């Protein structure tokens, strides 16, 4: 009955420098509700089904907003810790869950922060009311924030919504997974090391094995409880979508937002009576809110424009002329060298390995952590660097050193910019 979980999704400037536009953030901000959505769903919560997401609202900020004087989060240098109380200090008793999304660079690899839920005995987590705390602050904590910059390289959105569902996990109540039963990875079985480890691993991971994708045993205990002693008070029931929300969907024309949000002179704002709200206004063809093939003036871009850039394995946008979304770009042949020649290319996306590329796996050499070395797949024994004799039929003795921000030494940290693999665990006392 009350399943989903209506979500409010917030986006500061370095976020939209990095993307550029507007319509290109809301397109990050809808593939990663819907990547929770898929994940969320299809986990059995102790009998508890089909839990979704739904976004009620959303607030793209642009880099104008950074000269805002009463804006703080145009500081560049901010913690991830004030990051978060930047988030909490906001009421956000309209939303189960309220997220600000980032492109900062936070310290000791920390891809994102959000406050951990509980059955009872503890403040936080999902579905969280505005009220005073022990700072003095009337914080809402049922917050989070989610950066896609690490060591300055930004992560590929298969890592991304992982860490997007990562930290919803603990909104939900889910600590960080925890012995050989709930972490795969560090297991001595090469089965279950394959598999990988699980979505709440307390350390690096690169969403390219198979238990990264879903919850663990550990995880689905502990979120069904905190399911079943909180999300009454706040999920809804499925519906139809909400218009007003800033992202068109099925049934409505356009969506721009409420009155104090549209600044679309072609679409109906959702405080226009029903029958005219999100739906198109008269000699208006399109909506810049339906996608990227649309002008502000509101005409359909013409067939020689482009959408979307060039990726390392999917080709160039263009625009068809007749519909304002833009058609999905053609992937390049697989197996392509993408990120620099370190990874290749799996279904349209820069995901794997370089070893994929001639057969092999990537392994763990023996400062050699951010080198890449091979081995060939269930053959632990050959694994041998990529400026090797024995890889040098496909190598041919280059060594490929792994870019900044990516997983090392058995995904127990991340390598830097001076090619060191730095541990990510951080332990605290508790009050
Ligand atoms: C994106 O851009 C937009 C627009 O540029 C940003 O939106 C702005 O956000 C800020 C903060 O989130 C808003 O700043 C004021 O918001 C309220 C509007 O009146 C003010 O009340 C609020 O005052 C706060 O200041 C102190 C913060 O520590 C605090 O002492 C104040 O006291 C109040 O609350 C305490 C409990 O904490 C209570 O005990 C007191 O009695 C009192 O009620 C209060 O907390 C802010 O000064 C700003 O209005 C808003 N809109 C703008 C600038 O147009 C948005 O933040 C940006 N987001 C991102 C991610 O970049
Ligand atoms: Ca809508
Ligand atoms: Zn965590």
């Amino acid at each position: 009955e009350k399943n989903t979980c209506q979500l409010y999704i917030q986006t500061d400037h370095l976020f939209f420098k990095y993307y550029g536009t507007r319509e290109a953030v809301i397109a990050q901000i809808s593939s990663h509700v819907k990547a929770i959505d898929t994940i969320y769903q299809t986990t059995d919560f102790s009998g508890i089904r089909q839990i979704s997401f739904m976004v009620k609202r959303i607030r793209i900020n642009t880099t104008a907003d950074e000269k805002d004087p009463t804006n703080p989060f145009r500081f560049p240098n901010i913690g991830v810790e004030k990051f978060l109380e930047l988030n909490s200090e906001q009421n956000h008793d309209d939303y189960c869950l309220a997220y600000v999304f980032t492109d900062r660079d936070f310290d000791d690899g920390v891809l994102g922060l959000a406050w951990v839920g509980a059955p009872s005995g503890s403040s936080g987590g999902i579905c969280e009311k505005s009220k005073l705390y022990s700072d003095g602050k009337k914080k809402s904590l049922n917050t989070g924030i989610i950066t896609v910059q690490n060591y300055g390289s930004h992560v590929p959105p298969k890592v991304s919504h992982i860490t997007f569902a990562h930290e919803v996990g603990h909104n939900f109540g889910s600590p960080h997974d925890s012995g050989t039963e709930c972490t795969p990875g560090e297991s001595k079985n090469l089965g279950q090391k394959e598999n990988g480890n699980y979505i709440m691993y307390a350390r690096a991971t690169s969403g390219d094995k198979l238990n990264n994708n879903k919850f663990s045993l550990c995880s689905i205990r502990q979120i069904s409880q905190v399911l079943e002693k909180k999300r009454n008070n706040c999920f809804v029931e499925s519906g139809q979508p909400i218009c007003g929300n800033g992202m068109v969907e099925q049934g409505e024309e356009c969506d721009c937002g409420y009155s104090d949000q549209c600044k679309d002179e072609c679409c109906f704002d959702a405080n226009q009576p029903e029958g005219r709200k999100c739906k198109l206004k008269p000699g208006k063809q399109c909506s810049p809110s339906q996608g990227p093939c649309c002008t502000a003036q509101c005409a359909f871009k013409s067939k020689s424009e482009k959408c979307r850039d060039d990726s390392d394995c999917a080709r160039e946008g263009i625009c068809n002329g007749f519909t304002a979304l833009c058609p999905a770009s053609d992937p390049k042949p697989q197996f392509t060298d993408c990120n620099r020649h370190t990874q290749v290319c799996i279904n349209g996306q820069c995901a794997g390995s370089i070893c994929e590329k001639y057969g092999l796996e990537e392994c763990t050499c023996a400062k050699e952590l951010c080198h890449v070395c091979c081995m060939k797949k269930m053959d632990p024994s050959t694994c041998a660097s990529t400026g090797s004799v024995q890889w040098s039929r496909h190598f041919s003795g280059r060594t490929i050193t792994l870019q900044p921000g990516s997983p090392c030494n058995d995904f127990r940290g991340y390598c830097d910019v001076f090619m060191r693999c730095r541990l990510v665990d951080a332990d605290g006392p508790l009050g």
